[PDB]
C-alpha cells in the first residue's frame, strides 16, 4: 500500500507534500496543501518542515527551494517539467531590457530560475493585473505567456511587450470556440470559468476569467460550472464543493509534465530523498528579490 507507505514516509522525513491542482486524484489524496502557483508560493514561506515533496513541475520545485534554500526540496520526477515556462530565455529579456531599459521586467512565475534572476518582481495568474497596475511604468516587459499578456493588457491598459514573441501553454491552447457552443448547449445552466492562459477570443466568452486558485474562491458564484482549464482541475472542484457541478471543458486537456508524478514516484522520492532541487545562490538570491516583491504588492 503505497498510501500507508507514504504516510510513514512522511513523519520519517518530517516532510510536507505540496501538490499543484493539476496533480492526479490519488496525488491530491495524499497531499499535506494543495493550491495554484500563487498559494504555492505563500505556502513556501511558512513551511516548519524539514524536507518539501513538490508534487508539481520543475519552475514550482524551484520557487520553493528559492525561498527555503537551507530546506531539502525534492522532485519526484524530472521530466515534471512546463512546456511554456521553457519558452523564455535570457536572450529574450536582454533584448527587450535594451530596448526598453525603463520598463519593468514582469516575469510569470511559470519561468525558469535563471529568467526570474533577470525580473524585477514575478507575477501568477492570480495577481498580474494587480501588479502590472502598480508598477511605476506604463511599459512592462512580460512573459512568458502570450494569451496572459493579452489580458494583462487589456485590464491594465499599459503596453505589454511579451517575452517570448510566442509563448503559450499547449494545453490551453486547446480550447476553442466550439468547445464554448457544446458546452453551452450541454450545460445550459451552467457558468464558464475560463483560465487567462486560454486564447483572447475564448477568454471573452467566460463568465470568470481566474487563475485555478481564483476559479475555486469564485466557485461560490454559482451552482454548475463548466471548467477551462486542465481536466484534473473538476476533481479538485468536486472535492471543495461536493454540492455543485463540475464539468470539463475537454477532458483531453491534459498537462503531461503534471503527469509524470505517480504516487509510485513520490514514494520513491521520501524513500530514497530524490530528486533534490538546487537553484545557484546568484541566481537564487536575484530570483528570491522578485518573488518576495510579488508577495509584498
Ligand atoms: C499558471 C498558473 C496555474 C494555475 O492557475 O493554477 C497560476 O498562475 O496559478
Ligand atoms: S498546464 Fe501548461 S503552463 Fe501549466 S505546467 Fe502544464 S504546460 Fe505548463
Ligand atoms: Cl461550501
Ligand atoms: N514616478
Amino acid at each position: 500500500d503505497l498510501v500507508e507507505e507514504i504516510l510513514r514516509l512522511k513523519e520519517e522525513r518530517n516532510a510536507i507534500i505540496l501538490a499543484h491542482n493539476y496533480q492526479l486524484p490519488e496525488v491530491q489524496d495524499i497531499a499535506d496543501f494543495i493550491g495554484d502557483s500563487l498559494e504555492l508560493a505563500r505556502r513556501a514561506t511558512r513551511v516548519d518542515a524539514d524536507v518539501i515533496v513538490f508534487a508539481g513541475v520543475d519552475f514550482m520545485a524551484e520557487t520553493a527551494k528559492i525561498l527555503n534554500p537551507d530546506k531539502v526540496v525534492l522532485i519526484p520526477s524530472r521530466e515534471a517539467t512546463c512546456a511554456m515556462a521553457n519558452m523564455l530565455k535570457v536572450e529574450h529579456i536582454l533584448e527587450a531590457k535594451r530596448k526598453y531599459p525603463n520598463a519593468p521586467v514582469v516575469l510569470y512565475v511559470n519561468s525558469t530560475a535563471e529568467a526570474k534572476a533577470y525580473a524585477d518582481v514575478t507575477v501568477t495568474s492570480a495577481n498580474a493585473v494587480e501588479v502590472v497596475k502598480k508598477l511605476d511604468s506604463d511599459v512592462v516587459i512580460f512573459g512568458p505567456d502570450k494569451n496572459l499578456a493579452h489580458y494583462v493588457a487589456k485590464m491594465t491598459g499599459k503596453k505589454i511587450i511579451p517575452v517570448p514573441s510566442k509563448g503559450h501553454c499547449y494545453v490551453h491552447q486547446k480550447f476553442t470556440l466550439d468547445d464554448v457552443e457544446r458546452a453551452k448547449k450541454l450545460h445550459p445552466n451552467a457558468k464558464l470559468m475560463i483560465h487567462p492562459e486560454c486564447i483572447p477570443e475564448v477568454q471573452e466568452k467566460a463568465d470568470i476569467i481566474a487563475s485555478t486558485g481564483g476559479m475555486i474562491k469564485r466557485a461560490c458564484e454559482w451552482d454548475e460550472w463548466v471548467v477551462f482549464t486542465e481536466r484534473e482541475m473538476v476533481y479538485r472542484l468536486r472535492k471543495l464543493y461536493p454540492q455543485k457541478k463540475f464539468y470539463p471543458a475537454r477532458e483531453d486537456a491534459f498537462c503531461i509534465g503534471m503527469k509524470a508524478i505517480t504516487l509510485k514516484n513520490i514514494y520513491e522520492s521520501l524513500k530514497d530523498m530524490k530528486y533534490k532541487v538546487e537553484v545557484p545562490e546568484e541566481i537564487a538570491r536575484k530570483a528570491r528579490k522578485a518573488i518576495e516583491r510579488m508577495l509584498e504588492m
